[PDB]
């Protein structure tokens, strides 16, 4: 879904990086993290 | 003063303003600060 992410639009879900300016949105951690949830929504996520 | 402040270099004491970015460095209120602080140290700062 990360290639799914349209270009210069930022996901309703995304991590942020830290900067100099401060928080801003980060497209390789929030592409990171929509993955995993892809994941997690179609095999399921693991707690053990 | 304010007109000696260095094009592109944010001065030492600066006043910022509120964006959907965050808290940035602002040229007009810096510069009414500055010149502000300018006349304080020339003519005085009145508090009464």
């Amino acid at each position: 879904v990360s290639s799914t992410i349209p270009s210069q639009t930022i996901p309703f879900l995304h991590i942020q990086k830290k900067t100099k300016d401060g928080w801003e949105y980060n497209k390789k951690l929030s592409s990171l993290y929509l993955d995993g949830l892809e994941s997690a929504a179609i095999n399921g996520l693991t707690f053990k």
